[PDB]
């Protein structure tokens, strides 16, 4: 329970918890905004810098999750929440070809992400307001599979989807819309589900039936072209996937992978290769591999038979999860060459597809990216949260005690916490609310918990992303649908009872405008990395600070005369702008001679960067010590650092896996330490009672 670190005067005190039951969603669904990017040369590299290739995640829990590959630096960007009775079950990216204007400048394809979840809806994700964009449904049974049809009509595209009464059903995303257009069939049998999608060419559409059979339909017309039977009278077929030359692959309840003609649509070849049902496949761009997954937890790799023509042979099977494998996506592009799979294990798990099975496999963190884990440092409280509770503990001065669980009401999970140093204030926000609550000690109700009592906050009804107070309890910052900056002034009046809190309204802090080249902005993902990661205030109050995924820095300073107000900080726009995105972004809490601060980043390269935002510069610490002469076990991307803790001076840098130590007060060339022996780490969080250092380290292993 309890651990002590020591370098070179330097004291940790940890109290190591495994008690913050931080729930595992399984990942129902994966999907790539680009299955494959054409090949280029190094001399035209540069043709494709542009392009924003992104993973999305989507979780039994509704959850749906963007990370971005970085070329093997895999980073989570941005959670889209779900919510009570919201599940995600599939995920299609709609990616429009690129276009030339008439300068000859390429914009490259926007892309557009849909989900399903077991009902009659399907849904657009607005990714550069991280909330839901437009619900469609229809007259038809639970949707159950959809695709996109691929181009040849690409300014009007269509999305195909199959129910669990056994109809294909089209719906039009149009100039921008998503809309119910036409039911094509409706199967004599109500009881015959329609459970997989593929297309063989664009109006050819192949499904995975539950009554042993896959069917070859025409889109323009719904009739049914072909009919292909298996074996039992109810094999069903989770998955099927067309090869370049248009054969197709299947997988079965049966545990056969099968591959059909895709002229004759006959049965070429049948490959027992699960023990359980066969629940997804992935196929290289190549068509040279193929991927599938089952419910025997075990993922197998084919590839061509020597010699035979179009016929397959299994090359290995391998347990890499602890639970069944629901779905898999591939990605090829920019030099890179992977398969994502995932489960009910949580964790996604990267193959490499040009060295399968040769234990270079990666799987990565099934705790989010951002800590979702604080401290009340005064207070020695730790809280946490997940779905729309938050869980506060008090760690004693019987080391642990329970003090809370807040409910937030609202159709989505938390998107973001945030507790003020003391203990006594407490904010939390969904995509629909900003939430204040007012927290007493002496506050306690039968059932043993603490009293929450609410403070009013009117608002605009369009939520938060992120939360944060500032340390002296007077602002509360928060950020509207990712690119919108919030602040209130928080008033404490004071009487017999105590302090009451009440909230002002919001005021907007503009950020500053960026010059960014109009096919850059309407290609792609859009605004969508304008999206604020990070809200920091200076440790007296004084200034803030806010950066997104792009790597824009913006500042503000508080003027003193409530005659006070936040400006903007004079030297703003000389901070540069990040070449990635920041994982931390932090005043240190030391006073300079020179009355400016020291605002810290870490980048998802690992660059470490000290700005003096008054002066507007990169600091001088940072012109000595620069990228080259970080320590090289801190320079690893495959290390992606979640938080920071400061002691004094020195800074405590972890990962999920990982914790660093820097001296700030000094050069690298050893002064620096690390170690590996916690994970996997939610966060590590300060508590109060060479400075030493108490801190609360939650790990939450699943197995």
């Amino acid at each position: 329970t309890t651990e002590n670190l020591y370098f070179q005067g330097a004291h940790m005190d940890i109290h190591r918890c495994r008690f913050v039951r931080y729930p595992a969603s399984a990942i129902n669904a994966v999907a790539f905004t680009h299955s494959a990017l054409p090949v280029v040369s190094s001399s035209k590299k540069y043709l494709q810098k542009n392009i924003q290739v992104r993973l999305a995640i989507g979780r039994a829990n509704g959850d749906i999750e963007i990370w971005n590959p970085l070329n093997g630096g895999w980073y989570q960007e941005v959670i889209i929440p779900g919510g009570k009775d919201r599940s995600v079950d599939g995920l299609v990216w709609v990616t429009d070809p690129d276009e030339e204007m008439a300068d000859g400048k390429i914009i490259h394809g926007k892309s557009r992400l849909f989900s399903i979840g077991y009902t009659t809806t399907i849904t657009e994700w607005d990714l550069e307001k991280a909330r839901a964009k437009k619900h469609a449904s229809g007259q038809h049974g639970e949707i159950w599979c959809f695709g996109v049809q691929p181009l040849p009509a690409a300014q009007n595209r269509k999305l195909v989807a199959g129910t669990v009464d056994g109809n294909l059903v089209l719906y039009s995303i149009e100039d921008g819309d998503l809309k119910f257009q036409k039911t094509l069939t409706r199967t004599p049998s109500k009881k015959t589900k329609f459970v997989s999608i593929a297309f063989q060419s664009h109006n050819i559409v192949i499904v995975g039936c539950s009554n042993s059979t896959i069917c070859a339909y025409d889109v323009r017309t719904g009739t049914m072209l072909r009919q292909m039977t298996l074996g039992s009278k109810n094999i069903i077929v989770w998955a099927v996937k067309c090869l370049p030359n248009g054969d197709i692959v299947s997988g079965d309840s049966t545990g056969q992978v099968c591959i059909w003609d895709g002229k004759t649509y006959t049965q070429a070849q049948r490959i027992q290769s699960h023990t359980q049902d066969v629940l997804c496949l992935s196929v290289s761009a190549d068509g040279s591999k193929i991927i599938s997954g089952g419910m025997d937890r075990r993922t197998a790799v084919y590839e061509p038979m020597a010699g035979q023509s179009g016929r397959w042979s299994k090359v290995f099977h391998r347990r890499y999860h602890q639970h069944d494998v629901k779905a898999m996506a591939s990605f090829e592009g920019k030099g890179m060459s992977v398969v994502v799979s995932g489960g009910s294990d949580a964790s996604p798990i990267v193959l490499p597809l040009r060295a399968l099975g040769k234990e270079f496999h990666r799987t990565l963190p099934h705790l989010p990216q951002h800590p979702t884990v604080l401290s009340a440092p005064k207070a020695r409280y730790i809280l946490s949260w997940w779905e729309n509770e938050i869980r506060i503990w008090h760690l004693l001065n019987k080391n642990r005690k329970f003090l809370a669980q807040v409910l937030i009401k609202g159709a989505s999970h938390i998107t973001s916490a945030s507790i003020s140093e003391d203990g006594t204030l407490l904010a939390a926000s969904t995509p629909t609310d900003v939430k204040v609550f007012h927290l007493d000690p002496a506050a306690a109700q039968r059932n043993g918990q603490l009293y929450i009592k609410k403070v009013n906050m009117t608002g605009t009804g369009l939520g938060a992303t992120r939360v944060q107070i500032s340390p002296d309890k007077r602002w509360i910052c928060w950020a509207e649908e990712g690119s919108k900056v919030m602040i209130s002034r928080v008033h404490a009046t004071e009487s017999a009872d105590g302090i009451s809190y009440t909230v002002s309204v919001p005021h907007k802090l503009h950020r500053l405008r960026r010059q960014i080249p109009k096919h850059i902005l309407l290609g792609g993902l859009g605004s969508y990395d304008r999206n604020v990661s990070q809200i920091a205030f200076s440790a007296d109050s004084r200034m803030l600070s806010v950066a997104d995924l792009a790597g824009y820095i913006d500042t503000w300073v508080l003027r003193g005369p409530a005659g006070e107000r936040w400006a903007r900080n004079p030297k703003a726009a000389m901070i540069p702008k990040l070449s990635a995105a920041p994982v931390v972004l932090s005043f240190s809490p030391t006073p300079r001679d020179d009355g400016d601060y020291d605002l810290l980043v870490v980048t998802t390269l690992k660059q470490l960067l000290i700005f003096n935002p008054l002066r507007g510069m990169l600091s001088e610490w940072s012109r000595r010590n620069t990228y080259p002469k970080l320590p090289e076990p801190f320079r690893d991307t495959r290390d992606q650092v979640k938080g920071i803790v400061w002691q004094g001076q020195r800074a405590w840098f972890y990962g999920v896996a990982s914790l660093f130590m820097f001296d700030l007060s000094q050069d690298f060339s050893a002064k620096w330490w690390h170690t590996y022996q916690f994970r996997p780490i939610m966060g590590i969080v300060p508590i109060e009672g060479i400075p030493p250092l108490e801190v609360a380290l939650i790990e939450r292993p699943l197995s």
